[PDB]
């Protein structure tokens, strides 16, 4: 089978309409991958301390911890960038109210494997032959022995571009640590920082390895390998956003007083707060609209740049990522910065390397703590400097450290917002964490498989062997050999149409003559995916 | 078939629980075998004199005898290092009562022959082809037509770890030795040692050839080999030690007088002995624990380090592998020292070749000679030192020599046990020694196939001629040419659960954070597999 | 309950019998009997 061709390239992105308004929304893609032979065939314990780290201040820019290095090379395609194309997420986003995941299925092929020889005749020449017979090693971990390492959070992930080639990455795995940075310091201060790690206690130790925990299939030019047809078991994703925060629920209070001169300038009168009727969730008899009876919370704020510590040492505490308001927060909202690379959106000629860019998604929740604040007892509309807590009023002594830092308003009655779908950067699925009690989303991505999420799909070129033996010795010598092979991907989705329900048009994402640039090549053959806006379309929440 | 895959790797550990608590502990092993051209196309028959051997004193020096060296590479798989890793023997030893061996089948894939030519163009430069057509010799021995030659005690088996290459070893086997040694002598004294060796007597010469005896397979790339399923007939192997010893059988002597304080150091009083009641090996009236009627004898003083001579020279007499007593003696318990390698545990990484490390089982029978004794004729509880040999007797006129090392204490009365499973250098099955009367077991190994053993694996890669014809002289001259092919092999084992019958828990091995170390890899990439206890789960014996 | 199983290539924490505990699970001369509490949950997992 070696002049045979295995599989077939299709990158084609398939949307069926069906009965009822519903969207088959099929993304085939495929790539053509490259592989280096592993440069260290063995399993490394490798450790990591940064200088850094340990400095007054800089806590915050520590980085420790302990990597299970493998020789295992891992191709996830677990990022939209992967399957759509700009083009395609306009439709989706400009017109479906919800979206699922539903089937998936990868599939590689038409392998190749290439001996180098060098020919160091005078100039460095480089002479470039197939082993016909050598294999390309593939693994899957369908039972998701392996720990799950999604790739998308550190853009690497395949290429978005079909037309490109593209590498899979090095598979790298945390193992227990024991970080020690006792005790926080401040900038400037003088202090003896502790800084160390030293492999996990013992019984938390996980060694894993591809070759004991997954059978390997051998692959030479003329073999073929297909992932089964994994079936997704997620909450649906709304692509709509939320508007309506607690000053816009139910029944705004009567007026007296219509305007009579057009312009949004002149507002109407309500009449005089004592004279109002209703429910209170305070005293007084005057009912204000900051202080109204809601169904419920809409939102909430997590204590921001709060920096728990567990054994792995310190960190950040996430924060749901919702919209900023008028006051662009950002970080207490958990806006999300992703940074780009040659090769996942960002001009492919551009020199300056990777791209910038945050992230915030369109439900508004968010809040906006440099306004918020707290007054005692009895409420009293007219505060006391003495019963009122103000925004910029120094906490534990520091004065820029505000009640805000440290308040946490999460509660029973609380309704909250999923994360966003982040075209194309953004992680798609997710694994759940194996803890008793469940997270009830993730910050990664907006799919949490409720069953088993889908396998990890591993790689690595077959050693190649020389004459000078192996074993009896150290790091074995081998023909330096690498590989060409394809590979295609199936994912299936299910959404559903929108419809005109109000008067009003909505927002929409369009070209306009300053971003079609966005969407074209270069004269030179330049391309970007730049992200884009989701879950645009407009939505009731009471 | 060139470009197409034959067989598949798969490196798995299995363990099927099933009813009434047996378990189907199926290993899976696959290796990258890597095998080099034999250097000499012909069958030698070579003798071995070593300096040493002739000398005063180093008598046990001797390493001579006659070897067959065959053109043939043998693998070996007959080791627990091969099947099992330190996981997988903390369950099983941890868990399991007993053992033992159910299947076992081999599979040789992905044959993949090079050719290496020379090119000596200023620096010596290596080009590395294949030579598709070429084959690779496999043989499989059935019947065991040629002498049986177990891998493991010469830590010579395939390499004990998945992801790393391995090769199989020289096969040759003993042919009869008329070694002379005549007279022993000792370090000191000036004698004149004769020491010779001559091919043993014709009427005992063995001479054996793969080709002649074995039906052989050609292997090109695209070929595939398989050993059927063989299917073993062996004793099952206890997994738990006893501990009883003849001084701790049957119904304990009552008391008289239970201690009146806590601690182990006040004890309680047994009646005088006159007054005691029940049989008596012995005359005297009074009944000691020393000299009490017990069931039978459980252990035995074998002659240690008594060297036998026959024909083929002058030998240690194997005493059976027991537990050693509070008196570290081992030699004479026989204890087994084992020698590591670069591939059989043993940091990858250390300066320092090979490990050393002895081992002793687990189950108390041993003994301790400087402690045992003897006295005469009618007893008499208080010696004689006339009538009482004693640990410190100069027996033959040798101040050093005492009566233990003469002494052998079996008989119809001893109860004995088997060697025990060492992880992971340990030999697994054996073959039985084909004499008119079999031995009760081997020290070798645990398992003893009671009909025919596995088949031995040969193999060898084809001689590759050139155009300088062949015949017509001595040594023919050929193409350098090598192999890396992949092998497979299934272990199958069944075993019985453990279960909760006393009071205290028992031993366990465990993780300390002392030697997790051992489980993982270094930030290098080193390994190790440092043996570890087996037969850990305490067993009655009475 | 459910058996365990070798997934990984390191042994891990087990509960053992120690000299120096053996007499924790040991009456007394005197018929002393103890029952010290012992970790529980002592099987590694991965939580991703």
């Amino acid at each position: 089978g070696v002049g045979v061709s295995t599989g077939t390239f299709n990158n084609q992105t398939e949307f069926q309409y069906l009965g009822e308004g519903l969207v088959r929304i099929t993304a085939h893609a495929s790539r053509l991958i490259h592989l280096n032979m592993p440069e260290h065939e063995t399993y490394k314990r490798i450790h990591v301390l940064n200088s850094e780290s340990g400095v007054a201040g800089q806590m915050v820019q520590d980085d420790a911890h302990t990597q299970m290095v493998t020789p295992w090379s891992l191709i996830d395609a677990n990022a939209w960038g992967v399957w759509f194309n700009p083009a395609d997420w306009q439709l989706i986003s400009n017109n479906m109210t919800e979206i699922n995941l539903v089937s998936f299925e990868q599939e590689i092929f038409n392998v190749v494997l290439k001996t180098i020889t060098e020919s160091a005749t005078s100039p460095p020449t480089k002479i470039y032959n197939n082993d016909l017979t050598a294999s390309l090693m593939v693994a899957l971990d369908t039972n998701n022995t392996l720990p799950y390492t999604p790739a998308a959070p550190r853009s690497e992930t395949l290429g978005f571009y079909p037309w490109l080639p593209t590498k899979p990455t090095q598979y790298r795995y945390y193992l227990s640590c024991i970080r020690n940075l006792n005790p926080p310091t401040y900038t400037g201060q003088s202090q003896q920082i502790t800084d160390s790690i030293q492999t996990g206690l013992h019984s938390d130790i996980m060694f894993y390895t591809i070759e004991n925990a997954v059978p390997i299939h051998l692959l030479r030019t003329g073999d073929e390998f297909s992932t089964g047809i994994y079936h997704f078991d997620t909450k649906p994703l709304k692509l709509t956003h939320s508007w309506q925060t607690n000053r816009s629920l139910g029944l705004p209070p009567k007026l007296l007083t219509e305007p009579t001169t057009e312009g949004d300038q002149h507002p109407g009168t309500l009449p005089a707060a004592n004279t109002r009727k209703g429910y209170h969730q305070t005293i007084n008899n005057s009912y204000t609209e900051a202080t109204a009876i809601r169904p419920a919370q809409v939102g909430y704020n997590t204590p921001y740049m709060n920096f728990e510590y567990s054994n792995g040492g310190p960190f950040l505490t996430p924060i749901v990522p919702t919209a900023d308001t008028q006051y662009n927060d950002d970080e207490p909202n958990g806006a999300i910065r992703f940074t780009m690379d040659y090769q996942h959106g960002h001009l492919t000629t551009s020199s300056q390397e990777l791209e910038r860019y945050t992230f915030n998604p369109q439900s508004k929740c968010g809040r906006a703590p440099k306004q918020q604040f707290n007054q005692q007892a009895p409420l009293n509309l007219e505060n006391t400097n003495n019963g009122t807590l103000l925004p910029s009023d120094p906490i534990g002594g520091k004065s820029n450290m505000h009640f805000m830092n440290t308040l946490n308003t999460y509660g029973p009655l609380t309704a909250l917002n999923n994360t966003a779908p982040v075209f194309p950067n953004g992680q798609i699925w997710d694994k759940e964490l194996d803890t008793d009690l469940k997270p009830r989303l993730h910050v990664t991505a907006p799919f949490v498989c409720k069953n088993n999420p889908p396998g990890q799909l591993f790689v690595k070129i077959a050693p190649n062997l020389t004459d000078d033996f192996n074993a009896d010795s150290p790091q074995q010598p081998r023909i330096i050999t690498y590989s060409n092979f394809w590979w295609k991907g199936t994912l299936t989705f299910t959404a559903k149409m929108r419809s005109s329900n109000m008067w009003n048009p909505i927002q929409q994402h369009t070209t306009t003559a300053e971003n079609i640039g966005n969407y074209i090549p270069t004269n030179i053959g330049g391309i970007r995916m730049f992200p884009e806006y989701s879950q645009l379309i407009p939505r009731k929440l009471y």
